[PDB]
């Protein structure tokens, strides 16, 4: 399968596989639609947050950048986050450390992209995230049982499908 | 617990419990915040897709409708889907059959609400879904491991965090 994933993605969906760095030795890896976007082999990764911007319609790479969140300036990273346009898939991966230079503004911008963990990201924590700006997210509340004569509880119809959960206010 | 759920819901969350119909005999059931929105007992369910519109801020019911996707017209259902306003929680449940009369336009509109299974919904399949329009949901693709010197795989740094999935294509 594309990117080396376990199951084939449904129609009109982009396959992805990503990993954070291993200490300060092995760089992170970002792969989308069987194309390696960022990696140590590609030599386009570095210490801090490694970001890949992808076109939400075609699946093609827009830009790949890395910002040193230990020994670098947060200002060009905040500027890069603000330039992100609507309909862009945002893939982020840490290498060594991606939290020391983070500000409230930087954490707020990443949280707006769909991140829950960025507000609690600390020194040397490993983190992988795939969000976006102006991208419709699929619901985690969905259950579907196919009409299959082989296994149908009522023969002509399948069994009742049940679901319970908590919808965020 | 609210709706008769197994575990209590956390703060700023609406509790829900829903079930599809049982063949062409027992109607579907939709419950939100211990209030029965749609059921056979309430007599507001029928063959096809049973939809309950809920205010995303208060948790109160806006409207409940059912559209016959076997012997009915798809046009009033498409019109109903287009009238859904921003900040509305959409709960959908099948009864008997909810796919025969579905068109590409009807499947696209439901997919826009956060549905993955609507594109492959076939004759007499049972389906339950809880999505919404104009509600900002946090990403399902996120993995995070804290740096803890006592449990760290590399002592100074934690283990590699890996992730894989499927991003929905826009348009």
């Amino acid at each position: 399968y594309k990117c080396g994933i376990s199951k084939a993605c449904p129609e009109k969906h982009f396959a992805f596989k990503m990993a954070s760095g291993a200490a300060n030795v092995v760089g992170p890896k970002i792969c989308l639609e069987d194309n390696v976007l960022m990696s140590g082999v590609k030599n386009n990764v570095g210490r801090g947050i490694n970001i890949a911007l992808v076109n939400g319609k075609t699946g093609e790479v827009i830009d790949t950048k890395f910002f040193d969140m230990w020994g670098g300036d947060v200002a060009p990273f905040i500027e890069f986050l603000k330039t992100i346009q609507d309909g862009t898939v945002v893939l982020m991966a840490t290498y060594d450390d991606g939290a020391t230079k983070l500000t409230d503004e930087a954490r707020r911008l990443i949280a707006e992209l769909g991140s829950t963990s960025i507000t609690s990201l600390g020194f040397r924590d490993n983190w992988v995230f795939c969000g976006g700006k102006g991208i419709k997210t699929k619901s985690p509340f969905e259950q579907h049982i196919k009409n299959n004569k082989e296994t149908n509880k009522y023969e002509g119809w399948p069994e009742v499908v049940e679901m319970e959960g908590c919808i965020p206010q």
